[PDB]
């Protein structure tokens, strides 16, 4: 039986109306136009020559307001400033389609939508999970920097990601809108190695609840492992710490299966399912969130 | 190495702008507002009581324009007609933000984006493949009927799907905008014969090409199988006819691996990968298209 549990993105219209193209000399990428501000990655300021030890403090100083061209396809720059790894450009027109929005950094295991853009033109949307090593997967090619990731709660869009780079292993990372880069990473063109990844325990729990909700519960036993004992075990077996939420608790209540029974199950299934399947899979899945499961199965 | 091959949907803004809620007596669902026309599933006319064998012709006759209420959240009806399994409602105001559009009927193996809506409010977007048995997977709950699926050629939206129903196995089907149901399913709440799914061979080929481009070519041998023998093989082993395309050919040029090498490979890998992996999987994947792979890699 098909669960109906699929990778689902937020509708992108609200964010499509905010996307612009930013150009600084030879470099062109994408920007986010909210009210009188345009956000974009600061390496738009760097010529490909100096991309390996860029001196951003001196590059900023050398710019005037005319150094920046902002175009809308899907504007006059009257101020410029640097905030971490992002530029904050002030323009003389307030975006007439600015959504209600917040800037909140996301934590590992959280899911968000990405609107992939090239030259200020939205081309596609997909959902990603911030991994415990502060990378995301997804699809990003040359020119995609400035593409934004976001969630939506009510009328309020939370902008949480602005795309910056791709790593050697093909994963990706970027900034939060406070200007910090997710994970270590520096916006320089140099080899950077990401930390070891980990399974997102709370998302595995959610997925196993989805399985129970879908009729697949051969893996449930009376046996239980406590949260504290699971987290001790998790440090040493490449799982994140489990933190519960009202969202998980809703699934426990709905199914009548306690969280602690699923943490025990995870300790057994970790290694393989010995010929059985769960939701058409033979390994644990950690990219669906409790919120995903509550939305799409109930 | 993460290949960068993901399930990508079209930006939904253009379509969000056309979504409305349609109410008829006690039922409500979603509709599509293009110019002066609102499209919605005709079972909006059916009371819950009588969803097993509705008399749609008599329901339509029983109606008047004032039976139907249309509201845009994300409107007065002055005409109403039935086209197959859909209603075509004429409203007095034209949708100003009507995108350039056409109506197309997707074929099995083809991908399209879905805007899932409840009460006229877009809530989510995902991509599906029309399966060889004319169903789709996706995520659709109560109130989702009237959600639409679409492709894009340029700035032009091709509307191909309006959601109608769920089958006992959890899969879904809907109407094309000419009013016909994909796969001849009836918009009646009754058990119906669902054919068996098959592997979309052309998408399997595209996936193997993606593996090659990602530096996973362990399965590539100089051995070759012709299209016609493969297609003969495919009938007895739950695969679809392979039909080449310019998109596929681009991939054999990019990689330098010929189609027939991969058709031979499919015949071997169908039995299992024998301890090895392809793009993190131990089974063949058939929901990424030639167009996906070219676009994303
Ligand atoms: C801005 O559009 C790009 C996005 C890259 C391009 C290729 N795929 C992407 O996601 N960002 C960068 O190019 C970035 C600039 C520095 C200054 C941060 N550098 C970068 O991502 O380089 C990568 C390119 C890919 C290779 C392959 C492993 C490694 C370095
Ligand atoms: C219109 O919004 C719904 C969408 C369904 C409902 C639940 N999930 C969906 O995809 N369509 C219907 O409700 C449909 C109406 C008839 C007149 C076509 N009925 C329907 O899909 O019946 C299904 C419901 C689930 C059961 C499962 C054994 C089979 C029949």
């Amino acid at each position: 039986h098909h669960s109906g549990l699929v990778k689902m993105s937020h509708p992108s219209g609200d964010v499509e109306a905010c996307m612009v193209q930013v150009t600084c000399g030879s470099m062109t990428l994408n920007g986010l136009w909210l009210d009188n501000t345009v956000w974009c990655p600061r390496h738009v300021m760097c010529p490909a020559d100096q991309l390996s030890d860029p001196n951003y403090d001196a590059l900023l100083i050398s710019m005037t307001n005319h150094s920046f061209s902002v175009q809308k396809h899907i504007l006059r720059v009257v101020g410029h400033a640097m905030q971490g790894t992002l530029l904050k450009l002030t323009v003389d027109v307030a975006n007439p389609s600015t959504p209600a929005y917040t800037f909140t950094t996301v934590k590992p295991g959280a899911a968000f939508s990405v609107l992939a853009c090239y030259n200020g033109r939205p081309t596609g949307t997909f959902t990603v999970v911030m991994r415990p090593n502060y990378t995301i997967k997804g699809s990003f090619l040359c020119g995609s920097c400035g593409s934004v990731g976001y969630t939506k709660e009510g009328s309020v869009i939370n902008f949480c990601y602005m795309h910056q780079m791709e790593l050697a292993n093909g994963t990706h990372t970027g900034s939060a809108f406070d200007g910090t880069m997710y994970g270590a990473f520096m916006d320089k063109q140099v080899h950077q190695v990401q930390l070891t990844d980990k399974y997102c325990s709370v998302n595995v729990v959610a997925w196993l609840y989805a399985a129970i909700l879908n009729g697949c519960a051969w893996f449930v036993k009376p046996n239980r492992t406590s949260v504290v004992s699971f987290n001790e075990w998790a440090l040493a077996n490449q799982f994140t710490e489990f933190v519960g939420t009202q969202s998980v608790d809703m699934l426990a209540v709905k199914t009548g299966v306690a969280i602690e029974q699923l943490l025990y199950a995870i300790q057994q299934l970790y290694t393989g399912f010995q010929g059985k399947q769960i939701l058409g899979s033979t390994m644990l899945e950690d990219e669906f969130t409790p919120e995903d499961v509550n939305m799409q199965i109930m």
